[PDB]
């Protein structure tokens, strides 16, 4: 996973943005991340 400010982003919702958002969606974080 990546590191940042943003919430571990679960692959569920990489599909939703998958369909909903023709751009690549971002990529998923570190558990934790989005409290960091």
């Amino acid at each position: 996973s990546q590191h940042g400010r943003t919430q571990d982003e679960n692959p569920v919702v990489h599909f939703f943005k998958n369909i909903v958002t023709p751009r690549t969606p971002p990529p998923s974080q570190g558990k934790g991340r989005g409290l960091s």
